[PDB]
């Protein structure tokens, strides 16, 4: 009955925490505990679930130390199961030496995992799925031996169960992938999607469906000459557009209006939810899909590092987007960008991707709740079967 919770130090890893933390306490009535510093805490202090502190001890971070204070909060609660994060390391030696079941939580694709965890438990290697990856290819990173590893440990450390925010309708056929590799009972949880007046007043004056959203940044990396490629390219793409970026770069005095540009926080669930809109160009990143599916708006793929490639690819797959082709130099160019722009929001024949956009939308509302209700109803069956373990 008694859930605990404990995500990451990271800001990306936080959000899909605390929006399960709402959709367990909610069911089944789960006394739910989340543990993470106050900093953390303190940060998504708004609407069932318990919260606690944790101090670290002074003299990528000391997160790897607080070993022990762990260890006694988990001996004060006592909970029924821990859902932890995948670089804490020490959580589910913490959970077994109290001999609490610890359940991981993926908050990423399950495509990207699956290469890794096929790299893994296969170095027989092959990949059922080749459209994906490929072989007849050639590479080597200490920091990523180390990332890798903290990969497959928190893969094998899961009890029966793994629990990865995503759903069946976009990667079913990698969820059970996983599951035949890991030797554990994937059960999807859905999307985890949370919820200053101008960009509302702007975007209603609009027509339905002819907007496009651009968030390529996403408080990573953003340079003034890709600033002026991908402007450039939403220029020649003739469209209505909200491009928010991080912080020569153009002229928004002469193109204002028919786009609308933010420098910080822009209402991204807001503005994909509004009926006006009808595009995403996206970096890829794993909680930017979730939230641009659930909303039926297909997917502008610009990616770049890490797992952004393969959930860009993925999306190609399932066709509810498209991605730019880079130039001979491994560069997005104005022309690569407007191509897929106008091949997707406006042009007749990316109709298919608009459409499927949509009725996978409709899906993932129609499916709904019910994805939790068996995630909780499974945690109750894990923690039945310890107890009789004795
Ligand atoms: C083993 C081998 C032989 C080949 C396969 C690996 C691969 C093809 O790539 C090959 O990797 C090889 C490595 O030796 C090299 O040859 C070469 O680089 C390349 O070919 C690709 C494909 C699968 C891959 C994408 C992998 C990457 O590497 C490592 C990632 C990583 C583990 C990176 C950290 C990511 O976490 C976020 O990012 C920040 C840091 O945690 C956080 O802040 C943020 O919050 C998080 O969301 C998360 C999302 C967890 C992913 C999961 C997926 C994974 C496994």
């Amino acid at each position: 009955i008694s859930i605990a919770l404990l995500p990451f130090l990271a800001h990306g890893h936080i959000s899909p925490f605390f929006e399960l933390a709402k959709q367990l306490a909610k069911r089944n009535c789960n006394v739910f505990l989340c543990s993470t510093p106050i900093n953390l805490s303190s940060i998504k202090d708004k609407d069932a679930s318990i919260k606690l502190v944790e101090l670290h001890l002074p003299s990528r971070n000391a997160f790897e130390t607080a070993g022990p204070t762990f260890s006694e909060i988990l001996k004060t609660l006592n909970p029924d199961l821990l859902i932890y994060d995948f670089n804490p390391s020490w959580a589910p030696e913490i959970a077994s030496s109290h001999n609490i079941p610890a359940v991981y939580f993926l908050t990423t694709a399950a495509a990207s995992s699956s290469i890794g965890l096929h790299a893994f438990k296969n170095p027989g290697e092959k990949y059922p799925f080749p459209d994906f990856y490929d072989n007849s290819n050639i590479i080597p990173s200490a920091d990523n031996m180390k990332l890798l590893h903290d990969f497959i440990a928190c893969f094998e450390r899961s009890c029966d169960i793994i629990l990865i925010k995503s759903f069946r309708e976009l990667e079913g056929k990698y969820i059970d992938l996983l599951s035949t590799l890991s030797d554990k009972t994937l059960v999807p949880v859905g999307p985890l999607v949370q919820d200053t007046e101008q960009i509302i007043n702007w975007l209603d004056k609009r027509a339905e469906s002819t907007v496009v959203f651009v968030c390529f940044g996403s408080e990573y990396f953003l340079s003034n000459e890709e600033l002026e490629e991908v402007a450039i390219g939403l220029e020649i793409s003739t469209v209505n557009f909200i491009w928010a970026v991080r912080l020569p770069e153009g002229f928004v005095q002469r193109v204002g209006d028919r786009g609308l540009v933010v420098e910080g926080w822009a209402p991204q669930a807001r503005i994909l939810g509004h009926s006006s809109t009808g595009g995403f160009v996206s970096h890829c990143g794993w909680s930017s899909i979730a939230e641009s599916m659930k909303f039926g708006v297909p997917v502008i793929a610009m990616a770049r590092h890490l797992d952004q490639p393969l959930n860009g690819k993925l999306a190609a797959e399932v066709g509810v987007g498209m991605e730019v082709v880079r130039d001979e130099n491994g560069k997005y160019k104005r022309e690569g960008i407007a191509e897929v722009i106008r091949k997707v929001v406006v042009e007749k024949s990316g109709e298919v991707i608009r459409r499927k956009a949509r009725e996978l939308s409709e899906k993932m509302k129609e499916k709904g709740e019910q994805e939790i209700d068996r995630a909780v109803e499974e945690l109750v069956q894990i923690c039945k079967k310890k107890k009789d373990e004795q």
